[PDB]
């Protein structure tokens, strides 16, 4: 697919960051070539639309990387888009996840006014590695009795199982390496 | 401006956050309303293009919270997006500016732009001016050229605008 290629031509790779062994997928050039972000963001929105239908309620995008696809994503489909937040970052009520990041444990945080019960939701993020940030955004929305239809993301890492993590709930990724 | 006030009426204040005596001006609102963000885009975008009609070559966001709106613009520009990091997160080399929030550090990679190249920078909110400040820095540092900075809120009586001064800045909202 011509789209697809626009996209994975624009994924730049860098050996040993963070740690040697590694191999660091930057999406930074996808961002810098206006061409190359709307067909990252219109596949996305395609296959959101042609297996959820009208389904879906709101985006929710994924601190920090994440922000950068979830408001365009939600324009395209016509959506908002929700924040779930690195803990600390919110005003008001919210409920907060843990989660393993690298070494140690991380959290992350959602405002309980975000999502009404009942309501449906996708969740972006850039990159799908070890599924534990993912998953946290998952837990989080289901604590406000919110629907997760399914998570996305630009680029999954397969070799480290993150979809199998989610299960059940579906995954789908524009670029797999290993 | 009705569609200004799209924007203004989906800002939600919140006393007290993070610290006592201050209000925090929360876009969240502004994010899950498309009609809201879309108009926040479309302001900023009407405001770059009359004021620098066809000079822009590239926006850069800053992480995190203009991150949410530094591709969009871009996009409603014609223009692809660069990015200004909290520092520990770009591959390859960088360079690395600290301003006072104790201390914190931006960082872009050394090739996000060439010599001469121009750029706008957008974040959600301008506060005292250390972050976009940071930022202006880096910029001029790979010798590009910042043609103004903008946000979507502007607590005035910081003063940031002055801080980046002589680099132009605009608002679509002002607050104390
Ligand atoms: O599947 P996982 O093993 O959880 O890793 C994936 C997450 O890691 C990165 O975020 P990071 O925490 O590095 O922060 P950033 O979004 O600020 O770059 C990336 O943006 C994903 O959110
Ligand atoms: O003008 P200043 O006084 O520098 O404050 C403005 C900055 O503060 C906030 O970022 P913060 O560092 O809180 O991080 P976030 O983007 O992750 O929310 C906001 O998003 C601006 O970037
Ligand atoms: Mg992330
Ligand atoms: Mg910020």
């Amino acid at each position: 697919d011509s789209e697809l290629q626009l996209v994975e031509q624009r994924i730049r790779s860098f050996p040993d960051f963070p740690t040697p062994g590694v191999v660091f997928r930057d999406i930074s050039p996808v961002l810098k070539d206006p061409a190359s972000f709307r067909a990252a963001i219109g596949l996305l929105a395609r296959h959101l639309k042609a297996t959820h239908g009208g389904r879906i309620d709101y985006i929710a995008g994924l601190d920090s990387r994440g922000f950068l696809f979830g408001p365009s994503l939600a324009q395209e489909l016509g959506l908002g888009c929700v924040l779930i937040r690195k803990r600390g970052k919110l005003p008001g009520p919210t409920l907060w996840a843990s989660y393993s990041l690298e070494f140690g444990k991380a959290e992350l945080e959602i405002q309980k006014d975000a999502l009404e019960p009942g309501q449906r939701v996708v969740v972006v993020d850039d990159l799908l590695a070890t599924g534990g940030t993912m998953n946290a955004a998952c837990e989080l929305l289901g604590r406000l009795q919110a629907e997760v239809l399914e998570c996305v993301s630009l680029v999954e890492l397969t070799s480290l199982k993150g979809r199998e993590k989610l299960a059940p709930v579906p995954f789908f990724s524009l670029l797999q390496y290993e």
